DNA sequence: TTTTTTTTTTTT
């Protein structure tokens, strides 16, 4: 075995024998720009210094000579060739070994060697494992030549991913398995970060691995610096390796050899060895001595005789200039074209862009792709080149083409159906030769051709991937033989599960990084702006990869709109820069003369100037450049007619033609229905056959305003799609707003890709002209759907929607059809700089939208009281058809639509056109109209003279102003339809007017006010309802209420109490048919929302109701501690669930109504801090949203019987929203019908009110409103006749075997539910023991009373809180002390620090048998709770001082508070199913508050405020505390009553004295002035001896407490 | 033969 270097020391070393074998193979490896050419040159460079003979296979095609020299190759001395056959290459490789002449030849790629048949055959043609056969004879014929002549061969390849593996390295190498036996050494290499000078990047960290040896042990390593123009940092390696094995000495810093200092740092140590080379021949020397494992490494006129007769034999076989010395040929040579970019040009390296190459240009929407472009075309048309664009995203604006400087009317187009034909005309133009510049726009928009006939859904794994992989082998090869250059503009994707580094990749796989001579990053970095007007974009572009010069570099310059890049100002920036323009202040002078005051006038002078511009720009040029440059055409226009006619024969018609005589890239616009969102669009509306995008928050207008773009549609007789898949769409009100309901197509899809599907056939029918899809957010995969809540199917809908755009751009060109997709907005957590918001369904989207629009409601239009529209805001926030940034302001009134009328006359007065003095409007003289309103109604019943003034007001306004058929279109409509029906079933698709499932049904509220308000007379069937608002406002009664009218229709009910807090006793006082209510208490959120799926799906129940969407706790949060974040899981789920339920409620007819919480916003000083529970799905599918709230009390003079009770309607998709009702609840009895009933009545006029008598038709019913309610109550029939005639008078939106069906499919959910979910998972409310409500005695027997029920509920949350020292520690201690006398286990979580054991023992506590907590952390305590909870081994916890539960990261805003709202969550249910009760003591700080935030309020099912009132005293000593308890909430009696007694220190809470009290009140003990008496017999003077007696004579006591209680219980 | 592509707030 016999040696060659591979110019790095240290893999020299690794190898293990000191190098490459000769008359072996060689395989190296690796990623792109990993340095693999590098690597090879310099063992090549090594070789020619020792006397040997090399070549070069550049299959690749990408070989700089100059760059070759630079590594110190012999350039005039290094055989090359560009093989045109991977047969070819091989046989080249086999000709020089046999010759015996060559030492060493390097293949770069073999990737790059494409077999003979599949270069004549097409792209897309398969030719399974050719090249893989082609290399395994090769290998075999190959080996042996090799040995006999001792000649290396090194293959340098590519890598590849191999796709359906899911299980160990994903990575391979091309061309078969034959390369890897047949391999004496496999080096992997690899880039592992960056050497830089400071700022700039000077070379590459490198690392290389032996991954397979024969002479010396595999797995060793190298790692070695490769410096750009230099190669491997050679010299850096031998200090390292020197200082390793002790040669040369370091001491801090400083390097030392034999004594004598070589430099300070690596650097200078470095240029020392460069500068004494027989010194470091010495230390090299050495070095291998000591590491090389192996000691390894006439007569030339025979050489050079076989060697030219081999070369002579090669070019006799494959044709003249088939091998060559590289120093001599000329084709090799690196020729440039500008980028239009003069920064970018000096970026570059090289001055622009290289001849004959693949370029890849990448970066986010809107970044400037494809105007960059367009401006290297426009560059290239100026010096007569010839140039052809393929508009594979379907979105080229020839109007603006021209404006950047492009000829159109020269430029080759073309808009290619599938992806192996845009890549097959590349191949034919590049082949032609007679083309210069090509360029791709979006490989992401290359669509196999297996895919656009396949449908959406379909996987075509990396079918895109391996199509770009062909194309390349190919392309690269006949680009480089014509000289043409080759941009392929590419989008941006995630890459999910990438929490390191760069989450952003690049679409159509890998190969295209690999042949790449160029990759450039580009990105919109800032606004340019004439103060108002966004007039351009500051722009950033990267140097990413780079073959001709140094990589990463980058230029930064503006791109102005309908301009392009400024040129000149970047001059003027790099001139001041280089000192060539002088600049004082803001003053800017050439060569003494002042040129211009600002950077603005500096460069139009310029722009006047060319001949002195050039000057300036060359010295630039000279300054900052590294590697500056230095019958013809008739067969060129031969050659060209000769392709283009055969890409017509080939492809058909169209299929390519000069852009400016494309009549069909004329982009033409549709009206939004608002006047100034036209004028913000610039081009006067909506582009056809283009993709359009509207978002924005919850009821900002985005169906209004897509409804309100039908309407004007068919109103010029185009016909109209809507796939309402938020299945949302009030058919009704589609017709307010002037939609023609009988021709609008509708259908509400099951599937996400059903959706996206039915797009695709209207679009490809030709007969449809708009479709617009209401929410991708509610586009659920069929996974999805199929699968349960909480399985995972990240981005899912995300590659779903990718795919989508793949196939509808195209045809929705071709067909003239413009799509609008409806999106809803999400908040991206962990994001705490700039925008959080994001929109659904991935990125794809962004990119393909020709216009993006942001809408927002920014107000309220009012009729002084009543809110009768939203005042409205929409941003253009992307736009490919007009200058971007624009923005439209302009009302939506409810059921009428865009305020049209009302923008024309605002745009009519502010451009003169219209005469406005003072409130009066004129047109041309004449009066119109006093006040806007008035003007508006004129112009609306004038429209010729509307037409006139909006016609004006476009031409001043617009910035970019435009312009047996039929029964072909019914004929394919008909046929799609037919088609669209047979794939998905009968009623998939169908015109509105004639769907009656899409008709609203309503259900009363329980409320006739509430019902009043929500306009349609009640909440919709088979819809989402939110209802939320403060404690105690009334949310679960109103719920049971709407239970209770429902089961009175005979209609069949669910409540799911996850909440834990249902008083079945309590539902039935508010007449709920308990027995017939299903109740599910479940453990997790995901069990509860797969509960309500299950219950939808069954159609055999009704209206469904979750009680707090703030219970919802998520599987891995239960599971999980306390304290650890779940951020956004809870949301998450919600947003899975929406998507799930929606379409199965709807198809079920089932109401779902969600009760939620309120939480503060933090930092939100600024309208509304409240929020809701959950995340943002549920305000988008809600079809109701109610905020209710307690505004007063309703008193029987002393007692609180009820709550005055507000709801407002705050969001409404089936009638006006922002109506509210008025109502009071009654406690035990529930809302006031009746009531409501009255005040109606009379204020309707139906009902007579003379002073306080009430009278119906001449008759009284009754004095004062009590009395009248109690009336018709008691006259249902005459209450019915009152109650239609209120509804008929005020309602704005009026309505209009078959049951052991639903006990059947009930039944076998129910069954299901159970077997899932474990035994009583749901039941029937009334046969629920375990929801019973039990209680335990608080210690005082007046605050018992005053519970109502009895005590504290078990299984519950209890707050207590009050001022310092009101008693809320020894009220607790007296329940503990109640409770262990009972038998029953408590537990004290002492967080306050505080608890005295030897007091808590004078009060009667078990001190022995008291567990006690006291705990580091706030999560601890409450881990602690969780834990005894679960345990159900205790009866009651006591947690002193939620103010004391400081969170873990505290002992280290609102930290506290989430954690007490996720200890809740958790809590909740644990608590119920152990039945331990829970009391929680606060602290104070209406100007009081509670510690710990708002969960806690909400979870209590018993809330008190202690306090103390007064002293007790014995003459002089103080011995106790007068004391108050009021209660202050109450879920399981009536709140508000209140309790007093005394606390008598050492003693408690004094019973007796209770006793004597509730005895005298009670008349059972008798009170004559001082003395008490109890059934005749004095027992004491003065309430102390009273107390003492009874104290005295306990049977007696125990006597009259069992009356107190029997009366007072 | 050879990758595909994000999800979504928390709470005085
Ligand atoms: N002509 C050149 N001028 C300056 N730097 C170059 C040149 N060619 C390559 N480089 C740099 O050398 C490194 C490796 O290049 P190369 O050996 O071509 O990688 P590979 O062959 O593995 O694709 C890259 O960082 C690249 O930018
Ligand atoms: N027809 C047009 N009129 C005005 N501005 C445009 C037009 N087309 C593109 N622009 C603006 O130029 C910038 C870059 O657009 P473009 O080059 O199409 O980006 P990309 O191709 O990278 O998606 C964007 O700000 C865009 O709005
Ligand atoms: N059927 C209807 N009757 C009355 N007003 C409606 C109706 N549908 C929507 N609106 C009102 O119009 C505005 C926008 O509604 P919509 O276009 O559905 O919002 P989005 O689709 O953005 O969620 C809201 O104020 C909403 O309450
Ligand atoms: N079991 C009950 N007995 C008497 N009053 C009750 C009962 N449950 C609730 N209430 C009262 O009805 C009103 C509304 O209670 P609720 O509907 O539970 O409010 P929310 O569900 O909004 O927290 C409150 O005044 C409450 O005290
Ligand atoms: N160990 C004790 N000895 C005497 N008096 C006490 C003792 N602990 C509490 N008190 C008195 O009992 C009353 C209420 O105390 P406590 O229940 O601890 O109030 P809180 O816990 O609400 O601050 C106060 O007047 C206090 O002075
Ligand atoms: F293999 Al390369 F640029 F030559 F990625
Ligand atoms: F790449 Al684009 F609009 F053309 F984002
Ligand atoms: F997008 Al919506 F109600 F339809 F907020
Ligand atoms: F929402 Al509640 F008591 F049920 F405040
Ligand atoms: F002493 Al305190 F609440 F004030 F326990
Ligand atoms: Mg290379
Ligand atoms: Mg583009
Ligand atoms: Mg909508
Ligand atoms: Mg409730
Ligand atoms: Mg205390």
């Amino acid at each position: 075995v016999e040696t060659i270097s591979t110019g790095s020391l240290s893999l020299d070393i690794a190898l293990g024998a000191g190098g490459l074998p000769m008359g072996r193979i060689v395989e190296i490896y690796g990623p792109e720009s990993s340095g693999k050419t590098t690597l090879t040159l310099q063992v090549i460079a090594a070789a020619q210094r020792e006397g040997k003979t090399c070549a070069f296979i550049d299959a690749e095609h990408a070989l700089d000579p100059i760059y070759a020299r630079k590594l110190g190759v012999d350039i005039d001395n290094l055989l090359c060739s560009q093989p045109d056959t991977g047969e070819q290459a091989l046989e080249i490789c086999d000709a020089l070994a046999r010759s015996g002449a060559v030492d060493v030849i390097v293949v770069d790629s073999v990737a790059a060697l494409t077999p003979k048949a599949e270069i004549e055959g097409e792209i897309g043609d398969s030719h399974m494992g050719l090249a893989a056969r082609m290399m395994s004879q090769a290998m075999r014929k190959l080996a042996g030549n090799l040995k006999q002549s001792n000649t290396l061969l090194i293959f340098i390849n590519q890598i590849r991913m191999k796709i359906g593996v899911m299980f160990g390295n994903p990575e391979t190498t091309t061309g078969g398995n034959a390369l890897k036996f047949y391999a004496s050494v496999r080096l992997d290499i690899r880039r592992i970060g960056a050497v830089k000078e400071g700022e700039n990047v000077v070379g590459s960290e490198t690392r290389v691995k032996v991954v397979k040896n024969k002479i010396a042990a595999p797995f060793k390593q190298a790692e070695f610096q490769i410096l750009y123009g230099e190669g491997i940092n050679f010299y850096g390696e031998l200090v390292d390796l020197g200082v390793k094995e002790k040669l040369i000495e370091k001491a801090g810093a400083w390097y030392s050899y034999k004594g004598e200092k070589i430099g300070q740092g690596k650097a200078n140590a470095t240029a020392w060895l460069k500068d004494n080379p027989e010194t470091a021949k010495e230390i090299e020397k050495k070095v291998r001595e000591l590491l090389l494992s192996n000691p390894n490494s006439a007569i030339d006129e025979n050489k050079q005789k076989a060697l030219a007769a081999a070369l002579g034999q090669i070019e006799k076989q494959f044709g003249k200039g088939s091998i060559m010395r590289l120093g001599e040929d000329r084709s090799m040579d690196v020729e440039t074209i500008s980028t239009g970019s003069l920064s970018l040009d000096i970026a570059l390296g090289a001055g622009g862009l290289p001849m004959g190459r693949i370029v890849e240009i990448y970066g986010p929407e809107s970044s400037g792709k494809t105007t960059l472009t367009l401006q290297v075309i426009a560059a290239a048309q100026r010096e007569g080149k010839t140039c052809a664009f393929i508009d594979a995203e379907h979105a080229l604006d020839p109007i603006y083409a021209r404006k950047l400087g492009v000829d159109i009317d020269n430029l080759l187009c073309s808009q290619p159906d599938t992806g192996e034909q845009a890549l097959e005309i590349c191949d034919a133009l590049a082949r032609s030769g007679a083309v210069d510049v090509i360029v791709v726009d979006s490989v992401a928009a290359l669509t196999p051709k297996a895919e656009i006939e396949g449908e959406i859904g379909d996987s075509h794994m990396g079918l895109a991937a391996r199509m770009m992989s062909q194309a390349m082998r190919k392309l690269a090869g006949n680009l480089k033989q014509s000289n043409t250059l080759l941009i392929f503009i590419n989008q941006i994707r995630m890459k999910i599960g990438v929490m390191f580094g760069n989450p952003e990749t690049t679409t159509g796989g890998n190969a295209l990084k690999f042949y790449a001579s160029v990759r450039l990053d580009i990105r919109r970095i800032g606004a340019v702006k004439e103060g108002e007007n966004v007039v351009g974009s500051e722009t950033r572009v990267k140097v990413v990869k780079n073959k001709i010069a140094a990589p990463f570099k980058q230029a930064e310059f503006q791109i102005l709109y309908g301009e392009g890049i400024n040129f000149y100002g970047e001059l003027v920036d790099l001139g001041v820069k280089e000192k060539l323009i002088e600049k004082a202040g803001a003053w800017y002078s050439y060569k003494g003369e002042k040129i211009g005051q600002g950077k603005a006038n500096a460069t139009a002078w310029l722009k006047d100037n060319p001949e002195t511009a050039k000057e300036i720009e060359k010295k630039v040029r000279e300054l900052l450049l590294s590697n500056p440059n230095s019958a013809i055409d008739e067969n060129k226009q031969k050659a060209l007619a000769a392709a283009l006619g055969q890409i017509e024969k080939q492809f058909g018609k169209g299929s390519i033609m000069r852009l400016g005589e494309d009549r069909s890239m004329d982009v033409e616009t549709i009206s939004t229905g608002s006047l100034s969102l036209d004028i913000a669009l610039g081009a006067g509306g909506l582009p056809m056959g283009r993709i359009v995008e509207i978002y924005g928050p919850e009821s900002s207008g985005k169906t209004t305003l897509t409804l309100q773009v039908i309407a004007a549609a068919q109103r010029e007789g185009k016909t109209c799609a809507f796939i309402d898949a938020e299945h949302a769409l009030d058919p009704i009100y589609a017709r307010k707003l002037g939609v023609d309901i009988d021709n609008l197509l509708c259908s509400q899809p099951d599937t996400g890709e059903q959706a996206l599907e039915i797009c695709d056939a209207l679009a490809r029918s030709g007969a449809v002209d708009v479709i617009v899809v209401d929410s991708v957010a509610a586009l659920t995969p069929k996974a999805e759907i199929e699968g349960e809540i909480g399985d995972s199917h990240m981005g899912l809908a995300a590659r779903m929607m990718s795919q989508a755009m793949r196939k509808l751009a195209g045809n929705l060109k071709q067909s003239n059809t413009l799509l609008i997709f409806i999106n809803q907005i999400r908040m991206k957590i962990g994001v705490m700089f700039g925008n959080p918001e994001t929109t659904t369904g991935g990125n794809a989207l962004k990119f393909y939208a020709s216009v993006r629009l942001d809408i927002r409601r920014i107000g309220a239009v009012k009729e002084g009281e009543n809110v009768v529209g939203s005042e409205t805001r929409v941003k253009v926030v992307k736009n490919k058809i007009a200058a971007p940034f624009k923005q439209a302001e302009f009302q939506i009134l409810y059921g009428e639509g865009i305020n049209f009328y009302g923008e024309l006359v605002d745009l009519g007065v502010k451009e003169k056109l219209i005469e406005k003095a003072g409130a009066w409007y004129s047109y041309k003289g004449e009066k119109i109209g006093q006040g806007k309103a008035n003007a508006t109604a004129w112009l609306k019943d004038n429209p010729e003279t509307a037409k006139e003034i909006e016609k004006k007001v476009r031409e001043l306004l617009l910035s970019n102003p435009n312009s047996a058929i039929d029964e072909n279109k019914q004929k394919a409509l008909a046929a799609a339809l037919g088609q669209i029906e047979k794939q998905f079933g009968k009623g998939s698709i169908m015109r509105l007017g004639e769907d009656r499932s899409m008709d609203v049904e309503t259900i009363s509220t329980g409320s006739l006010s509430l019902d009043i308000a929500l306009g349609a007379g009640g909440l919709p069937m088979g819809r989402i309802v939110e209802i939320y608002g403060p404690e105690s406002s009334g949310k679960t009664t109103l719920t049971l209420q709407v239970i209770a009218a429902a089961q009175r229709e005979g209609k069949t009910c669910a409540f799911i109490d996850a909440e834990h807090a249902l008083d079945p006793i309590y539902a039935r006082k508010l007449g709920v048919d308990i027995d017939n209510l299903l109740c599910s208490q479940p453990d997790t959120g995901e069990q509860a929302l797969e509960i309500c799926d299950a219950l939808a799906r069954s159609g055999a129940v009704d209206v469904i109701v979750v009680d707090s969407v703030a219970a919802l706790t998520p599987k891995a949060e239960i599971e999980g501690e306390i304290g650890d974040s779940h951020m956004g899981l809870a949301a998450r789920m919600m947003s899975q669930a929406m998507r799930k339920l929606a379409g199965n409620l709807k198809q079920s007819n089932t109401l779902l109504i969600f009760i939620n919480q309120i939480r503060m916003k933090i930092g939100v000083m600024f309208g509304n801090p409240e929020t809701t529970t959950g995340g943002n799905a549920l305000k988008f599918y809600a079809s109701v949203r109610l905020d209710i709230r307690r505004i007063g009390a309703v008193k029987e003079g002393e007692n609180v019987v009820g709550s005055e009770t507000r709801v407002k309607v705050v969001k409404n998709k089936i009638a006006a929203p922002f109506k509210q009702a008025e109502f009071q609840i009654l406690y035990g009895e529930g809302i006031n019908f009746y009531g409501e009933l009255v005040d109606l009545g009379v204020k309707e006029k139906l009902i007579e009110k003379a002073g306080a008598w009430y009278s119906y038709k001449g008759e009284k019913i009754g004095q004062g409103k009590a009395n009248a309610t109690a009336w018709l109550k008691d006259n249902p029939e005459t209450a019915k006749e009152i109650e239609k005639k209120v509804r008929e008078l005020l309602l704005s939106n009026p309505n209009s075997a078959i049951d052991e069906n639903k006990q059947k499919a009930l039944a076998a959910a129910l069954g299901q539910i159970e077997k899932q979910f474990g035994k009583g998972s749901i039941m029937r409310l009334g046969e629920d023991r375990s929801m019973d409500v039990e209680t335990i005695s608080t210690g005082s027997l007046s605050l018992d009373i005053a519970l109502g029920a009895g005590g504290l509920p078990m299984g519950r949350i209890v707050e207590i809180y009050g001022p310092e020292s009101s008693g809320k520690t020894t009220l607790t201690l007296q329940v503990i002390a109640a409770a262990q006398r009972e038998g029953k286990t408590c537990a004290f979580i002492d967080a306050e620090h505080a608890l005295d054991p030897i007091y808590a023992r004078k009060l009667g506590v078990d001190i022995d048998n008291l567990l006690c907590s006291q705990p580091d952390t706030g999560e601890q305590a409450l881990e602690i709770c969780d834990a005894l909870a679960r345990s159900g081994a205790v009866d009651v916890i006591v947690v002193d001082s939620v103010a004391a539960l400081t969170p873990k990261a505290e002992i280290e805003m609102g930290l506290a508070a989430r954690m007490m709202s996720q200890a809740m969550r958790k809590l909740a249910g644990n608590l119920k199913q152990s039945n331990t009760l829970l009391i929680f003591i606060n602290q104070i700080r209406n100007p009081e508050t509670t510690t710990g935030g708002n969960a806690l309020k909400f979870y209590a099912s018993v809330r008190l405020d202690i306090r103390r009132i007064g002293a007790v005293k014995e003459g002089e000593n103080v011995v106790g505390s007068e004391t108050r308890v009021k209660v202050v909430k109450n879920k399981i009696a009536a709140p508000f009553k209140q309790a007093e007694f005394q606390i008598l220190y050492g003693e408690g809470i004094n019973f007796y004295g209770e006793l004597v009290d509730l005895g005298v009140k009670e008349k059972l003990i008798e009170k004559a002035g001082a003395w008490y008496s109890y059934k005749g017999e004095k027992i004491g003077q003065g309430k102390a001896n009273a107390t003492a007696w009874l104290k005295d004579n306990p049977e007696t006591a125990k006597e009259i407490e069992k009356k107190v209680r029997e009366l007072l219980l």
